[PDB]
């Protein structure tokens, strides 16, 4: 049994978090998440789905559920880049971690979500050492660097697949790469993975980002 | 008071986290942090300090406690890059965020700590990247990085397992390579060139606790 002292940690652990059941119906949300999502008491999340929150995030409720079902059917954990206008009238950006929620004998009974606010050197063989992209180009590049395929990028940005190939070709040539693989390596070796394009921060989207341990 | 579902969620939330009192005595640690730190029964953390965990991390316990005291005294949140050997026999890198812990009436009674495994998305959150004509060697980039984040020469020596004189050597090699005339101008030029977002890849197997950012809330 937990002391009240330890329960205050439960109440004050920073971030935007909670859990849903197998139908992605909310079971708990901490106060920070409830306020974010437009509610004065986070208890009003319980029993509702992502479609039913008074918040523009509900326009991506179908993406949230597909994410949730992936964690549930596979047991893998995912990292989601979430960028949305919110009931407070501001755009926010988060990485939401999603992991399976397990019961007392270990079986998956839902998902846990945990969100955090998102607030010219070259790599050499050993060490480091020492081109102007379009808004559209830098958006396509950022998504390609995190493992997203062209049909993924077409959906996120709301353009045709052929158009993503258009921007991919410019990038490949702007970096002087002879293939998409070389484009990725060259861009990574120049710090392109560590910056979110500022125009991407005003495009509503929910996309899983490929994630790897370092090293 | 908590329901069975809220207790279950509390026990499965990701990360390696817990809280400490005003003297950084542990009051709670989740299972993930217990296991990482060598205490498979995580309530064994309670009432210990960082000096008393069964873990090579304790060599940096004085630095952990200086970070905790900063959060307590200022009310700021800090993010720390933490690289250490661990009782499982491996090196682990993490970002640890430290937040004031407050009582029923709002005053600070300690700190909350929350660690993430160093991953692609995790470094993105802190705006740094890792490498998988002005040229820097492996050891020079390590020195330069530790210089950018406030480490004194004797601290740098400890991280790199060498002597201060050796460290002075690399520091002068960087001052002439950047054309800077002092350590001040060297930090300024390297920052001006965007070295403030690089973590040299060879630091992932050297022991260090380094504050990356400090935030008002
Ligand atoms: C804002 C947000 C994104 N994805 C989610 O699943 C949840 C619960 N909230
Ligand atoms: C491993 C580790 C790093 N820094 C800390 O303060 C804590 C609580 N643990």
């Amino acid at each position: 049994h937990l002391t009240l002292e330890q329960i205050s940690l439960f109440k004050q652990l920073p971030g935007y978090w909670g859990c849903k059941d197998l139908n992605s119906v909310f079971v708990y949300a901490n106060q920070a998440y409830g306020e974010l999502i437009g509610l004065k008491r986070a208890e009003d999340c319980i029993g509702r789905t992502d479609f039913e929150m008074p918040s523009p995030t509900a326009a991506c409720a179908a993406e949230f559920q597909q994410q949730d079902r992936y964690v549930i059917e596979t047991g893998h954990s995912v990292k989601v880049l979430d960028i949305h206008p919110y009931p407070d009238g501001h755009w926010h950006a988060h990485i939401f971690t999603k992991t399976p929620w397990r019961d007392s004998q270990g079986k998956i009974q839902g998902t846990i979500f945990f969100g955090q606010d998102l607030t010219h050197w070259v790599c050499r063989a050993t060490g480091l050492s020492t081109l102007k992209l379009t808004a559209r180009e830098s958006e396509v590049l950022f998504l390609l660097l995190y493992g997203k395929k062209p049909q993924h990028i077409a959906r996120v940005m709301g353009i045709s697949i052929k158009t993503v190939e258009g921007y991919e070709a410019k990038l490949r040539s702007k970096f002087g790469a002879l293939s998409k693989d070389q484009l990725i390596d060259l861009a990574l070796d120049r710090g392109f993975g560590s910056v979110i394009p500022k125009t991407l921060l005003r495009k509503q989207l929910s996309v899983v980002l490929s994630d790897h341990t370092i090293p």
